[PDB]
């Protein structure tokens, strides 16, 4: 059920976007901000699932260590 994280965009992720986890599921972009945590400044993205209503939030210049892949076309 549902469709699946398509791509149809330019390369970087933006506003809206669709992301997957590698086992959590699937969530939408809602906004998107930069802060420094833990003594690190990057751009940390803010995702909302309308599915159950939870947010996640994840370093767009750090997700190599998460390893989720958030992007356009990226899964």
């Amino acid at each position: 059920a549902g469709h699946m994280p398509e791509g149809s965009a330019s390369l970087q992720l933006a506003v809206g976007d669709r992301v997957v986890y590698p086992n959590q599921g699937v969530c939408r972009v809602s906004a998107i901000d930069v802060k420094e945590v833990a003594g690190q400044k990057l751009t940390f993205v803010t995702m909302r699932r309308e599915e159950d209503g939870a947010v996640v939030m994840v370093p767009e210049g750090k997700v190599l260590a998460i390893g989720v892949r958030k992007v356009a076309s990226a899964e």
